[PDB]
């Protein structure tokens, strides 16, 4: 379709302009009041903050430079910020500011008060097929966009998909995203969502995102992912086996789509064939989907999260509140020069 081609051509032009001249150092920490920790991990956390001058709320991802270095995440962190400042798509979180100080890297993003899809999925148990399909269509369009820019996302899972005030998805967490022409090799991602070629240490490509979409759609519609176990090695054995069991409540169209996304041979996997994303968009399971209406955000969402206002944190959970320390001395300045 000419409209799609012209759209993706302009999308790549606009991405490349920002990719080649990234923004840096667009705020500082004391421009914000810290409100609450929204999530925490091994080298950083995300905090709800309020900008003092404007009153606007934001999600501030804070990465400890020393821990980033220790966990060998320098390149990944530089990828994340460079990609986020260059992308623009309705279902991608907007990066509003970035900056660094003696201790930390900061990415200040739009705050999405509806919470993680993970929470709603576990609360409701499973999504109906129409509900899962509404979210899946947004991911399909987002991956069509990212892949057209030579970006691989590499961290699709329910915790990384926030639900906004209109009930639409905002993809967060570009920590593993990478601009790749051709193949890449890093072992990264969450075990349940890894394609076989990642587990087998192969050079892999954007087809791993389409595999992860298969896992996500299965998990949304079943309530649990297709490959699970207590030990990652047992998960990996199931992933590489070519065996998936579907709940009997799955429609035949859903099972067919999932057999083609959860295709262990990457050369036969939907999204990675000659017709690319169109094998997915034209699949029977998406027959009711108005792709343009989804992109234009004209479809009524199946679900609007309950929240009281732009600063409401009720849909996020409670974490120990720790200091945001900024050392009197600069740490790892050389490593993060480009940030
Ligand atoms: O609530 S989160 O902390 N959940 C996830 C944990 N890391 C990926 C997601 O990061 C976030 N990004 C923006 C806002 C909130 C969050
Ligand atoms: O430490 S992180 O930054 N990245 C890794 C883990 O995921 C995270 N989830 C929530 C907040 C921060 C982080
Ligand atoms: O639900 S939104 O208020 N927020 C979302 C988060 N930023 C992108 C989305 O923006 C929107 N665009 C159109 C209608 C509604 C919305
Ligand atoms: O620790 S790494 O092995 N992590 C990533 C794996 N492939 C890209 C990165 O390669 C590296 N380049 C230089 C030093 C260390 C590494
Ligand atoms: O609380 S809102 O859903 N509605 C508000 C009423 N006037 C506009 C405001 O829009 C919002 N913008 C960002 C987050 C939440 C909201």
């Amino acid at each position: 379709q000419e409209s799609v081609k012209e759209f993706l051509a302009k999308a790549k032009e606009e991405f490349l302009k920002k990719w080649e001249s990234p923004s840096q150092n667009t705020a500082q920490l004391d421009h914000f009041d810290r409100i609450k920790t929204l999530g925490t991990g091994s080298f950083g956390r995300v905090m709800l903050v309020k900008h003092k001058e404007t009153g606007n709320h934001y999600a501030m991802k804070i990465l400890d430079k020393q821990k980033v270095v220790k966990l060998k995440q320098i390149e990944h962190t530089l990828n994340e910020k460079r990609i986020l400042q260059a992308v623009n798509f309705p279902f991608l979180v907007k990066l509003e500011f970035s900056f660094k100080d003696n201790s930390n890297l900061y990415m200040v993003m739009e705050y999405v008060p509806g919470g993680e899809m993970f929470s709603h999925l576990r609360r409701i148990g499973r999504f109906s097929e129409p509900h899962a399909r509404f979210y899946a269509a947004q991911i399909v369009l987002t991956f069509e966009y990212l892949h057209s820019l030579d970006l691989i996302y590499r961290d699709l899972k329910p915790e990384n998909l926030l639900i906004d005030q209109q009930g639409y998805i905002q993809v967060t967490d570009f920590g593993f995203a990478k601009r790749v022409k051709g193949r890449t090799w890093t072992l990264c991602g969450t075990p349940e969502y890894l394609a076989p070629e990642i587990i087998l240490s192969k050079g892999y490509n954007k087809a791993v995102d389409w595999w992860a979409l298969g896992v996500l759609i299965y998990e949304m519609a079943a309530g649990y992912p297709p490959f699970f176990a207590d030990q990652p090695i047992q998960i990996y054995e199931k992933i590489v086996s070519g065996k998936v069991r579907f709940p009997s409540h799955f429609s035949s169209d859903l099972k067919d789509l999932l057999r083609n996304l959860l295709q262990v041979d990457l050369t036969k996997r939907f999204g990675n064939l000659k017709n690319g994303v169109n094998d997915i968009k034209n699949h029977k399971w998406f027959a009711t989907t108005d792709w343009i209406a989804i992109y234009q955000r004209k479809v009524e969402a199946p679900f609007i999260p309950k929240f009281k206002g732009p600063g409401d944190t009720s849909n996020f959970d409670d974490y120990e509140e720790e200091e945001i320390r900024v050392s009197i001395n600069e740490k790892c300045g050389k490593e993060f020069t480009e940030f």
